[PDB]
């Protein structure tokens, strides 16, 4: 379960430099972007997977995540393990709460019209796992994955039978920073 993907997407607005280094190795410098989803991991996730990380820098200037991020497909479905944050916290619809790897999340449903997605322009649906307070940076901090796709359809939340990629991400959104993350 080394990485085997690399993930470099931007919308073309601002300066996104992102570098595809050794192993589970990635930086990202950006100044004034637009939208931008860059991370390493697997081309095809798993809802079983242990996924490691550790944030050497996180400091986004504005709106910026660190989370687990992938695709399913059938249904299409964009979904999301928040575990920093900048700015602004996201949410969506509150469906409850999961605690795994010692911290809580809130639960989050959410709606995308006509949007960028792994098929094209579609109308598809969001899984949020967020976490309640930051979680710290420069640590090695697992997301047992499984604890938050079983939380989810708990709460009415089914993931698709096509898995795509899942990534340990950053994504920045009109903002500026720094970020350096190892993925394993």
């Amino acid at each position: 379960d080394t990485t085997n993907y690399w993930q470099d997407w931007t919308d073309g607005v601002g300066t996104v430099n992102a570098s595809n280094l050794a192993g589970g190795q990635y930086s990202v410098s950006w100044t004034n972007c637009g939208n931008f989803v860059v991370g390493k991991g697997w081309s095809t996730g798993s809802p079983s997977r242990v996924v490691n990380y550790n944030a050497g820098a996180f400091s986004p200037n504005g709106n910026g995540y660190l989370s687990l991020y992938g695709w399913t497909r059938s249904p299409l479905i964009e979904y999301y393990v928040v575990d920093d944050w900048g700015s602004y916290r996201p949410t969506g619809t509150y469906m409850g709460t999961v605690t795994s790897d010692g911290g809580t999340y809130d639960i989050y449903t959410a709606t995308r019209v006509n949007a960028p997605s792994i098929d094209g322009t579609q109308t598809f649906t969001q899984f949020w796992s967020v976490r309640q307070s930051k979680r710290s940076i420069g640590t090695n901090n697992t997301i047992t994955f499984a604890n938050h796709v079983n939380a989810w359809k708990s709460h009415g939340m089914n993931l698709g039978s096509s898995w795509a990629y899942q990534i340990i991400a950053t994504e920045g959104y009109q903002s500026s920073g720094y970020a350096n993350v190892t993925v394993w």
